[PDB]
């Protein structure tokens, strides 16, 4: 069940990058979920509430969620794979967006498979993985190949 | 996995009735879901998308939903039971809200366990089940006992 993450400080270009990836996954018919780390007065009493109609479910669920259970949920709704924005702490392969060379420090994490710096001229050469410009299409293609 | 439905034309008092039921289920610690028959530009490309943070999941999922699969979903998120607004066509026990005596005709369905007429003085006596006024607490208590 392939998984790639996107991690980066606020205003790095994360949701544009993700957007580009999801658009290109539609074409290709790839069946890919998206998860972002961050009925009305029904909720003002209950825990798991939802609306459904014409093939779309809108669901709100108050649980003690961790990433593992969220991934099981995605497996249950029968997606092929998963794009995650955030959960830096998770073990899954991830693409790191840097606004500044000194972003990579506070973004402490494993299984980094690429870096999108955001202001390219700043890039001290970094061992062990490929480096792209933010608008480089290979970088969105790199993510899709890992998602299969 | 106990199930009760609430069915009735628009503006019968359905969501107030449900509200009353859910409030009283909170007290009692009953663990009960709610389902109503009827990330943003992430959706503008993908099918299953979500946001999670501080223990609440907000999920949107484009599938060919039918009631059976929605109930499995509720079983997976580990609710004890389920309150449904709508799906008149489903087999589950249901409470019917009538605004007018002639509402019961177009509301064609099985497994009706009670009627809440809404303008009580109109009630032709109806065989085979109990009859309440809209604000009768026994009627919300009747639903809770069936939910256990």
């Amino acid at each position: 069940f392939p998984i790639v993450q996107v991690v980066g400080f606020q205003n790095s270009g994360k949701t544009t990058f993700i957007e580009r990836i999801l658009e290109k996954a539609s074409e290709q018919g790839l069946n890919l979920g998206c998860l972002k780390h961050h009925d009305r007065y029904q909720a003002a009493g209950a825990d798991v509430t939802a609306v459904e109609g014409a093939g779309v479910l809108q669901l709100t669920a108050r649980r003690l969620w961790d990433l593992t259970r969220l991934i099981e949920l995605y497996q249950f709704l029968e997606t092929d794979c998963l794009l995650i924005e955030g959960f830096k702490k998770a073990p899954y392969p991830k693409v790191v967006i840097l606004s500044e060379k000194e972003d990579l420090e506070a973004l402490k994490t494993v299984n980094t498979i690429a870096i999108i710096y955001r202001k390219k001229e700043h890039m001290t050469e970094h061992q062990g993985l490929p480096i792209f410009h933010a608008d480089d299409p290979v970088a969105v293609d790199l993510v899709l190949s890992q998602l299969k």
